[PDB]
């Protein structure tokens, strides 16, 4: 049936209801550090949270979100290589089975841990619905990470996971400060690029953070114990619920550093 990331229903399956699955600008994509440029007419990033207003946390079966209310400009990324304003929608992260792999993008070939997506919408279409139908509909701030000291800043996410553990569950999420999940440098990595879950638009501004956070092995332990199943049905832990890299393509990868 559905897609997913089991045996039988995983990325290497998805071209079939998604064609675009083979497209030209997909995503996640390896980084090969020494061939990104340094391009020097990028500009800092704006990460602008300070008033981001949280305001549920959902499984939806293949991760969980925290999702902002959106109906005003709050929490807004720009700059750095977007052109206008994106606003903070979501976030959720992608993770493995053990700590050697679980990120979508990989830097060189090496895998982190996990992956923190923050996902953001052109304010220039309205709404994320007509968004995700542009070229440069959505902003995705990627962040790496790996498993060492604590992250004091994701206990409050890792604390309401028991609350939530299968498909469809949620609970509310308020007052939570994305700001508590960036590192300390904003130097980064940008290509063109699309949804990784189906249906894989190629809508997205990617803007992957080089610095990893770390997090500790009992926080990633506890995204470890959430289910992909719903309620009452057999158990199959949410691990593993990253794609791989895709083929670059005649895409350039630029750096914000060096
Ligand atoms: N992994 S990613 O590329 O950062 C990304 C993931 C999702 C997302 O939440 N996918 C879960 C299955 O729907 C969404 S929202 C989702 C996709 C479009 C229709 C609305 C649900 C947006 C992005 Cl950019
Ligand atoms: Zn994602």
């Amino acid at each position: 049936h559905h897609w997913g990331y089991g045996k039988h229903n995983g990325p290497e399956h998805w071209h079939k209801d998604f064609p675009i699955a083979k497209g030209e600008r997909q995503s996640p994509v390896d980084i090969d550090t020494h061939t990104a440029k340094y391009d020097p007419s990028l500009k800092p990033l704006s990460v602008s949270y300070d008033q981001a207003t949280s305001l549920r946390i959902l499984n939806n079966g293949h991760a969980f979100n925290v999702e902002f209310d959106d109906s005003q400009d709050k929490a807004v990324l720009k700059g750095g290589p977007l052109d206008g304003t994106y606003r903070l929608i979501q976030f959720h992260f992608h993770w493995g089975s053990l700590d050697g792999q679980g990120s979508e993008h990989t830097v060189d070939k090496k895998k982190y841990a996990a992956e923190l997506h923050l996902v953001h919408w052109n304010t220039k279409y309205g709404d994320f619905g007509k968004a995700v139908q542009q070229p440069d509909g959505l902003a995705v701030l990627g962040i790496f990470l790996k498993v060492g000291s604590a992250k004091p800043g994701l206990q409050k996410v890792v604390d309401v996971l028991d609350s939530i553990k299968t498909k469809g569950k949620s609970a509310d999420f308020t007052n939570f400060d994305p700001r508590g999940l960036l590192p300390e440098s904003l130097d980064y990595w940008t290509y063109p690029g699309s949804l990784t879950t189906p249906p894989l638009l190629e809508c997205v501004t990617w803007i992957v953070l080089k610095e990893p956070i770390s997090v500790s092995s009992e926080q990633v332990l506890k995204f470890r114990k959430l289910n992909f199943n719903g309620e009452g049905e057999p158990e199959e832990l949410m691990v593993d619920n990253w794609r791989p890299a895709q083929p670059l393509k005649n895409r350039q990868i630029k750096a914000s550093f060096k």
